[PDB]
């Protein structure tokens, strides 16, 4: 589904959105709160939440939207591999805009290259740029 | 690219993701709209509307993100060619799993298959079930 695989030197752990049926380490996700602040704090970063609401009766309902499981990935690879290391993930969606821009700036801020296969295409980000030029 | 075309008997017409600076004819958007009512009427099809949120400082801002390309697409190809006939879109993109749905619905309760080339894959809906089998 829209799921998200990071390989370290060999290991590998598997992300999904987020499932409070099944939840992740606590751990994981208060460091991507602390990297998003990170990256509005120190590169301008412009963080997106998405929500959707649904016509439902008695009223009306909204529903936060979980974020791409490929930024849980992210943290995951921030607090278990060492500092400068390649983070490699793979997804089997398209990466969206927003979370191409994510992974950029993450690669400048953090000093780790990111090489992510997606649905369609290798992205290697280096220094807040990634090797498909924008275009995928 | 958010783009999705339609082919009506060799003629052609794009649209994009909402524009207020290149909006379409109002015409379209009431057939959307309207469409959009008869599927909470017929089935209760649960019609969602997204918004991202970004934190600034001078104003923490919600924008709301705009309907895909393909509703509008089919909204226009049920205005503008006859009862039953075919509707044929093109989209540049992997369809998503709410459009994929909607055209599902369409096709049942409009009573005319849809023929739609995605990034990836032929899907043709005939009568609410696609030839995908819903894995795409
Ligand atoms: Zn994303
Ligand atoms: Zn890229
Ligand atoms: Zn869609
Ligand atoms: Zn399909």
């Amino acid at each position: 589904m829209g799921c998200s695989w990071i390989e370290m030197d060999g290991k590998v752990h598997k992300f999904t959105a987020r499932d409070k049926s099944h939840p992740e380490s606590k751990e994981i996700y208060e460091k991507l709160s602390e990297v998003t602040r990170k990256l509005e704090r120190e590169v301008g970063y412009v963080a997106d939440t998405k929500f959707v609401l649904h016509n439902v009766d008695e009223g009306e309902k909204v529903q936060m939207l979980h974020g791409h499981s490929e930024r849980i990935a992210i943290a995951y690879g921030l607090l278990r591999t060492p500092d400068r290391a390649c983070l490699r993930i793979t997804k089997n969606l398209r990466v969206c805009r927003d979370c191409h821009t994510f992974c950029k700036l993450v690669s400048k801020l953090f000093r780790r290259d990111i090489v992510m296969r997606d649905a369609n295409r290798f992205h290697h980000f280096e220094s807040g740029l990634c090797s498909c030029g924008d275009s995928w």
